[PDB]
């Protein structure tokens, strides 16, 4: 029992980290095949970054102007190109730790590990949520740009986020493995604002389910309501709107507590509507909506990987 | 910017996770060299359980009798002994990707990243810490005993835990890797309870420190106060007393936020005195006390590892 935000086995993808160097700025790249991934603001100063012309400084720059190193060996690159956001160095070996990897762009409200990486070394790893509003709430600090987010399935690395950007607000922007921002966000150095962060309903109501599972009953009340009322009460409380797609995907953990998705939608809205009065679910005092059900179905029956 | 729950990248423990089966019983273990160490209840049936004992019970057992299982490769094991909690198997071949490693006993307060695995293999890897009253809040199923708590320094794993027990509370115990319990846990099912789990008072003025760091500044008051005075509140409030050994470990946030450690000590008091007020501190309505002040700076200024 007990339940945890837990972040996948990290060593596949931390074979993959390397250290890309242009100029005098270095970041983390993503090393796969014979090519290493990483964010085109590599090729940027600290004034460039104020308002940059991609083309015109990437064509200031040769193979060889890229310093590539995986630990301490160094990799020749012998061609470049510019993806969007994303700038791919063709190097001369192909990594032999390569996993079986695919690209993904998730959805919003989707979850992923974040391997915080410095200098090409990973240095940590935590679980993260896309927010609705396409930021993310993590730990990065200068140097962390090129760290990738990532599912595991089994032998399959999913690669879905490389880190691009903190805004001035403190939250974090980035890429999918294509180069394509998730939100509104460009790489430049300007006054950027994400939107109203809505809260992930379908997440907050896996939660509930996670917390019934792991003993947590308290707030299991003796409402129902529609789903039409629901939203209702959602829309007051800048939660995004429960679909029955949403009600769908929770099935399985509603037959497991024997507790029905709109119950527990009412218990929800009590919660909502007159607070926790200092209790606690699940050892927080605020409603988790970092959890899937995906993740909740994982964690309260244990399944493994490679 | 931002602070997380962060955890060590797995991939040199994930290296050294291999499944153990006596009878009908299946639980992880650790190879490192050429020993796997694991909980030596894998040799109990369901009804064992009840009352073990382990010498008796050994004794029916042979070297045949233990079949370890590193990915799906098998290993001859030649010995086996057991080290108090622990079992000791001697295997023919001595483990290809065994890092440098130690085995610590860690002092309650102290942190560590559990890699949970079921069949040997990896499924998750998250933050715990050592409760004063020895226990940790983990996220344990069934088979998940054997899966170990570390830390990494650079390129050192420094095993401190494997887990043993669920109490009946739902809280979690285990061993060092030597074999002795952490706290008065025995391996058998019988009614056991950990006593009154205290708050880490140091951890929490870490955390307190980090939220500064990150902007979360609301909480500073205009008092200061005494460390006998702190104390005094901090008993009421089941908070660990606090000794200048705390101050001094507390030294470097203090030095880099410039707030002494009794200032952030009276503005801890009047939040346990008056609660938040519906607030947040770092994401969080409760006080976090499982972050050390290493975890703080660590995260505050991005140490890397292997």
């Amino acid at each position: 029992s007990g339940f945890r935000k837990m972040a996948f086995p990290s060593g596949k993808v931390e074979g993959c980290m390397v250290q890309v160097t242009c100029g005098t700025t270095t970041l983390n790249g993503l090393w796969l095949d014979d090519v290493v991934y990483c964010p085109r603001h590599v090729i940027c100063t600290s004034e460039d970054m104020l308002n940059p012309n991609y083309e015109d400084l990437l064509i200031r720059k040769s193979n060889h102007n890229f310093l590539v190193q995986a630990g301490n060996v160094q990799l020749r690159v012998i061609g470049h190109s510019m993806q969007n956001c994303v700038l791919k160095l063709k190097v001369d070996t192909a990594n032999p730790k390569t996993p079986k990897y695919k690209f993904v762009r998730i959805q919003p409200g989707q979850t992923f590990s974040v391997l915080a990486c410095y200098n090409g070394s990973p240095s940590g790893v935590y679980q993260c949520a896309m927010r609705p509003n396409f930021t993310i709430k993590g730990s990065f600090l200068n140097g962390s740009c090129g760290s990738v987010g990532f599912n595991i399935d089994y032998d399959c690395v999913s690669f879905c986020y490389m880190h691009h950007m903190e805004l001035p607000t403190g939250v974090h922007a980035g890429t999918d493995l294509e180069g394509n921002f998730y939100g509104p966000f460009v790489d430049r150095q300007t006054a950027q604002a994400a939107g109203t962060d809505t809260t992930i309903t379908v997440n907050v109501l896996a939660w509930l389910y996670a917390a019934v599972i792991n003993g947590d009953r308290w707030f299991l009340n003796r409402f129902t309501t529609t789903l039409n009322d629901f939203n209702l009460v959602a829309m007051k409380y800048n939660y995004e709107p429960l679909t029955q797609d949403h009600v769908d995907i929770l099935g399985p953990l509603s037959a497991q507590t024997g507790i029905a998705v709109l119950d527990m939608c009412a218990s929800l809205k009590e919660l909502l509507q007159n607070g926790m009065n200092g209790r606690t679910i699940l050892g927080s005092a605020l409603l988790e909506d970092e959890f899937t059900p995906f993740d909740v179905v994982r964690q309260c029956s244990g399944v493994t990987f490679q």
